[PDB]
């Protein structure tokens, strides 16, 4: 399996395509799905309010796209069910609409005529990937498997490092977290969520996320252990993870960081830095995760320690990063 | 005498009427609001507001319902204007503010649903539009759905007129730096067919269609078809300028352009003046529909070519609310 | 009837907001000086027009040395050095210090040199009184001269550290506030002293900033010192804040037992407030409260017998420190 | 030999000067760099940056210099240009973007403190100012102090030359939409006498004067005093853009324009075209000085009367940077 359709060519979606041809997979992309024009998505792709020009040639036709000299088809079907993905074989399908995030939805593409889907979000109860920590899962019998999310990725290295080094007998996150489509650009209706309701540029908004609550899924040992929560702020792209936890050994500064250089030693899901950085400097990132050592803190009132790890990521180019390791894996299966 | 008020689209606009009409203490009684969705959203957007804070007065809500200032608004979900029933709390005048009603064939359907009048909070085509202290003497007793244009005409109209009248404007073309609005996006993704809408619009400064100066006719028709221009769309969440350009029938000064612009907004509820060194955030909340700026006044001439550039600030939401009310009392007293 | 005259060093955020809460109560404080580092055109023009509070509520005038502030004269003074500010001139006695540049008791002994008799300081200003209102106000006495209101995050964090000791102990806890940018950041990138991450665009970054105040709690919470350490993240709101604890209690408790012995904390307490509604930064300016807690974001996190405890409060970093300011300034003032 | 070069102001024009150097190869060596700061702060801006990311070359520091690309620049700190030692590497250009030294006799100051020439990247009165591209023919071999005017001068005189060649500019007026700076504010505060440079620049449209169109006459004598204009400030961190109206020497349609500007950008290094839907991120990381935009062509047209509306994009940091640089290779040369 190397022909990929992309449904929601999105924030991710169109990320998904630069990623592929960045690393010259041999993957070839031959369709999309959404919910305009050819003409509409070509002008998405070349032009990038967060990551600049697309670095290879982009034109159209009344039904496609062509991408670097290849023809990739376009349709526009708002239920999975009526894509003619069997029209070009699609074969695997990365799902990044945010509408078929389970099992039961996910499955209306392979009714179309796919045989795999990679959903680029949690999708409930099912087997969910963050590559270089759990992807050793995966086998030739899955055909509906999930990335989860961008904090998921970021979260999920530094507390599979602290859970083998140390321990984690209990913890809580905040991640501080650039907006996205799901919020709003005024003050409206946004279903029922009445923060996403909110100027998401004007604003820091609490917002719920699972990536601590269904953290069990990729590390089964911290299932029910951690709790969490994010603070979306005015940045485009770029956030960062703040881990606190209760570990199962007293710890220093110094060990905590040690243990953390040695996980991300040769590997290229987790970075690591030891400089001042902000945000923007995470912009492009091709890490899921970056531990920041100058940020890390130990409150220690005898018996009792609080530690505190944070890691930044590119929620979107970062995070795209692991979803396409784990799709040229799930390919080669 | 018309005193009972429904309002279609509680958004931005539409929650700042209520505002307006509350702030002002007005005899018109908002009876009825229609949207698409729940008493406890709205209930929850009209007390907590970006950018003008908490809301003044009480609110609450039912099932089926606002509770403001102690006085109950009736909450209806219905997509299509004709199935609104504002006969059951006798809403007279609609205010039309969901954008998706913007022509006579459109709104005429809340007549449908047994309403009296529709006031349209933007352009609406070749109907009656009114500027408030421009035109709002072409009023009359047989007009039952009007418009009141958009904010930029609410802006350049004023300022358009005073030169018109003391002046003449041969040819002019206008330039707005207008906050975002919720037509355009928050992430680069389709917005329409607009290519430029679908831009991330807190992060761009972004060329946008107005038809302000294209319709200014329907306001000042000696001015019909002599004006052009757009818009620039930049990260402010609300407050805006705009620049005309205009060739005027008249060799000028700086000082003398001010000074009738100066006389044009004395005793002029509706149109506002400054020479203070203001910038956009000192006009959020404004009570003008327009307020000339005359530190901006710039005479460009060579020989007996003569270029003039005029400038005018303006609260696209807030201060164009207090012209689409100054315009719906005067509506409901016809 | 007590009339105290006060004068403001530092006609900043801080010290226009200062005056601007002073008129609002209708305080019997008269403010009768100013010392800043440019003229009263600049400083009128600033008081006039306010990108995040508005119009000024009064008239605002200036002559070549003093504004006009709804009638009333306001001298002004433009002395880079507090020894030579003339606060004899005027009769200033207590002084706002609101430049940044003075926050120790040695620094701020040059206002006393210069004749005026207290100083109340808008910031950290290390071992000295310092005080939240609400929360430590009751150790003020007659003999203090120099005192210290602590930063915006403490005057959130204590109120909301107060009432999870006084309830239920906390052991040991860690703080994070995602705060809005001030005026020590910078708008490009490009040199801010020492601080490597102050240089950075503030309106374009999440950028992580030390902050003492969970460090120095004690000074208002003694039986807290030592127990709490925390940090800041900076984001691009221009005002509004909020602060996470993370805490240990010496007791096990549901989110509901936590919530209301909050509310219960904040029942008549001017300083500082409760919500559960559904609110964001932009919410929170403007208010009259130097804490909101949220108990829309109480989080218990529990595995047999070791509870995580996380609670949540918004402040508003402007007015509503200055609000704690101005209620500590009027109860000095009285001594 | 005068490929050694010094910077005085390492910041936002000053980093990307020797970035965009090491991006084209330039046999220009870079031998000292001043500023008001340590080799820590200035290796931490140079490897971080906001609006172009990562360095793509290494940078290490010491105690008194720079490491970037393995090789070593001086870094001193003299707050008066008088005083910067740059006969120690025998540093001969100055290229001057610390914004304290924008006239001739203030420049001087380098050539006391031994150098041979000052290239400054700000207008700096009546000197001999470039824009690449459009004057660069008329520098020569004695010029020791020169200009190459600012931002906005690189963007509009490209499109100001193209329209007068093309048509005659009998008068025009302009209007950047531009990126804020760092002359600008964070929070309200005071910034010299500039009262509107003291307002939180990325929270506002901040009117704001420049001399683009006035001193355009530097660039382009014919249009000595046929221009004025200004900008207004606006928040996003870089990419402006600039619109003139003009009354034009002849009759125009809105294609004629379009091609005749076309031409003028046919292998033109220094100014771009575009006839896509662009918007202002965009523009970051150009390569032109000038990017001019045909969608936004406006012909505003009564009788015998025509307002022609033509507007260009620019990246006023990297964009201009290429421009300085473009200037300082053949300065360097002469
Ligand atoms: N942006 C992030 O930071 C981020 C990070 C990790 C995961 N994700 C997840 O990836 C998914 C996509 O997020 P995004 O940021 O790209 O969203 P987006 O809104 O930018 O993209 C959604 C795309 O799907 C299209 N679409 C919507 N409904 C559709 C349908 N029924 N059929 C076909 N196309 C449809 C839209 O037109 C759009 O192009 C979501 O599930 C999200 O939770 C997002
Ligand atoms: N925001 C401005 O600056 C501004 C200024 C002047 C005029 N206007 C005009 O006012 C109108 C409203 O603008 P807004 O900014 O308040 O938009 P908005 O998107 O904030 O509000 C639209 C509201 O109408 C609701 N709505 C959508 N479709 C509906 C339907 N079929 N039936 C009932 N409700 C529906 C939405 O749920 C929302 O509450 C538009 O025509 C706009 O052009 C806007
Ligand atoms: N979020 C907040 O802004 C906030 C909250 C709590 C406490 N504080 C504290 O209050 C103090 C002021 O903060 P701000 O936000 O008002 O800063 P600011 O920069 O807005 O104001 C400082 C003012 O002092 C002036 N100044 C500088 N040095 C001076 C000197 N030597 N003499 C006289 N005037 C001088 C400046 O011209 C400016 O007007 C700081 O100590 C700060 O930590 C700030
Ligand atoms: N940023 C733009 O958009 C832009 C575009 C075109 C031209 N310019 C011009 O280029 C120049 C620099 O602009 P910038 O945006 O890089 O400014 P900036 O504030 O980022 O850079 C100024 C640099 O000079 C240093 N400095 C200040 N005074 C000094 C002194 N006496 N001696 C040595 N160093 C000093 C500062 O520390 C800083 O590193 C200005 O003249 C500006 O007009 C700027
Ligand atoms: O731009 C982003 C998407 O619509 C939502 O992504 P999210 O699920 O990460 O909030
Ligand atoms: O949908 C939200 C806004 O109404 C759009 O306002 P606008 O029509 O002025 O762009
Ligand atoms: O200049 C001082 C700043 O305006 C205030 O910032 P701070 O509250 O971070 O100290
Ligand atoms: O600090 C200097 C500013 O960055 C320069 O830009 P400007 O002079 O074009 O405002
Ligand atoms: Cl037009
Ligand atoms: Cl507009
Ligand atoms: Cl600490
Ligand atoms: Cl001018
Ligand atoms: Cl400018």
């Amino acid at each position: 399996m190397s022909k990929v359709g992309i449904n929601g060519f999105g924030r991710i979606g169109r990320l998904v395509l630069r990623r592929l041809l960045e690393v010259k997979s041999n993957i070839d992309v031959v369709a999309i799905n959404d919910l305009t024009s050819p003409k509409i998505l070509a002008y998405l792709l070349k032009h990038d309010s967060n990551y600049g020009p697309f670095p290879w040639s982009v034109d159209f036709t009344e039904d496609s796209l062509i991408v670097d000299g290849k023809s990739i088809a376009v349709y526009a079907e708002k239920e999975a069910k009526n894509i003619p993905w069997k029209a070009k074989g699609a074969e695997i399908i990365v799902e990044c609409t945010g509408f078929y995030t389970s099992a039961e939805k996910s499955q209306a593409h392979l009714d179309a005529g796919a045989k795999k889907v990679l959903i680029s979000a949690p999708a409930g109860e099912m087997k969910t990937i963050v590559y270089n920590v759990n992807d050793d899962t995966l086998d030739g019998n899955d055909t509906i498997v999930s990335v989860a999310s961008c904090t998921t990725n970021c979260l999920a290295p530094m507390a599979k490092a602290l859970h083998d080094s140390f321990g984690i007998e209990v913890g809580t996150m905040t991640t501080i977290h650039a907006y996205t489509g799901t919020q709003s650009l005024v003050d409206g209706p946004r279903g029922k969520d009445l923060r996403a309701s909110r100027a998401a540029a004007e604003n820091i908004i609490p917002h719920t996320t699972g990536a601590a609550k269904a953290i069990g899924l990729v590390i089964p040992e911290l299932s029910g252990k951690l709790k969490g929560h994010a603070q979306r702020v005015p940045v485009k792209t770029g956030s960062v993870t703040e881990l606190v936890s209760i570990l199962g050994k007293k710890v220093t500064a110094e060990e905590v960081n040690n243990a953390l250089k040695q996980a991300t030693t040769n590997n290229e899901s987790f970075g690591y830095t030891d400089e001042e950085i902000v945000s923007s400097d995470i912009i492009g990132s091709h890490f899921g995760s970056v531990f920041d050592a100058t940020q890390t803190e130990i409150t220690a009132v005898g018996d009792l320690q609080l530690v505190k790890t944070v890691a930044w990521y590119d929620n979107e180019y970062g995070f795209v990063t692991q979803l396409i390791r784990t799709l040229e894996k799930f390919a080669k299966l």
